[PDB]
């Protein structure tokens, strides 16, 4: 009933506490930061660290609850602010204009909206995200020491394992009402939004890493190879970028709901 949420620690005694998603999601970054192609290194070989694939898992579904907290308090708060105390005839609600409780509904269903979009996207991208992981890890089954100064790998079969990725991208749909337009300036150019509502990932990134193989077989001396593994290895650092950019973006809207509804819940009190 009485939908309390005046302060960060009303927040989290009601479990809306946006360190969590944010540090979760920080961990796979960290994650996929750590993630590393095997290398050579003064005539010895070094296998790399495969995905720790549980580390992503933690991410979403985090920030799958959080949407869930945010968006029980924001119904707890719109219960408490539509009606409360009763006169004689009137159900008030967008038939007899004038007060400005109906303005702030209107303020709370974009606070609904924005919660579903962001963790919808968010939900994606971390597919998308730990996708890409699991190819980093799955293709270093195709590379390994020939000579103690060459090394194999089948590019051919790599390409195979990034094109998978690129077939099967995750794709996300915006609520119903969304001002598209908004939304494709805020993402940036990471991602693409139909007219439909319909978010997709850019797959250029995954491009470049695909393009970038040998065929199967290939034998590479040290040089080439290293060559290969940072031009490989910046794009995925490419990846990474685009990930937490909208990692920020989405703990600001975190922030952005923590905000509101303290205003509404000082707002409820004013017209209480």
């Amino acid at each position: 009933a009485g939908a309390r949420a005046m302060t960060d620690d009303d927040l989290r005694a009601a479990g809306v506490d946006r360190r969590v998603p944010e540090q979760k999601l920080g961990a796979a970054i960290d994650e996929f930061a750590s993630l590393r192609l095997p290398d050579r290194i003064d005539g010895r070989f070094v296998d790399g660290r495969r995905a720790n694939l549980t580390v992503f898992d933690d991410a979403r579904v985090a920030v799958r609850g959080h949407a869930r907290a945010q968006r029980n308090l924001l119904e707890r708060l719109e219960t408490e602010l539509l009606g409360g105390t009763l006169d004689t005839a009137g159900d008030e609600g967008g038939i007899q204009p004038d007060p400005i409780l109906q303005g702030l509904v209107d303020v709370i269903g974009q606070g609904k909206s924005d919660i579903d979009a962001y963790a919808t996207i968010v939900e994606g991208l971390t597919k998308y995200f730990q996708s890409v992981a699991d190819v980093m890890s799955k293709l270093q089954d195709y590379i390994s020491a020939k000579d103690d100064k060459n090394m194999k790998i089948d590019g051919g079969k790599i390409k195979a394992l990034i094109q998978q990725v690129i077939d099967h991208l995750p794709t996300m749909q915006l609520p119903k009402g969304a001002d598209i337009a908004r939304w494709r300036k805020e993402l940036g150019d990471a991602v693409s939004i139909s007219d439909s509502g319909v978010v997709t990932i850019n797959p250029d990134k995954l491009i470049k890493m695909r393009d970038s193989l040998p065929p199967d077989g290939t034998v590479w001396d040290t040089a080439r190879y290293q060559a290969w593994n940072t031009a490989f290895s910046g794009q995925k650092d490419n990846i990474q970028n685009d990930v937490q950019t909208l990692v920020e973006k989405y703990s600001h809207q975190n922030s952005n709901f923590d905000n509101l509804v303290k205003v509404l819940s000082g707002a409820i009190s004013t017209l209480t």
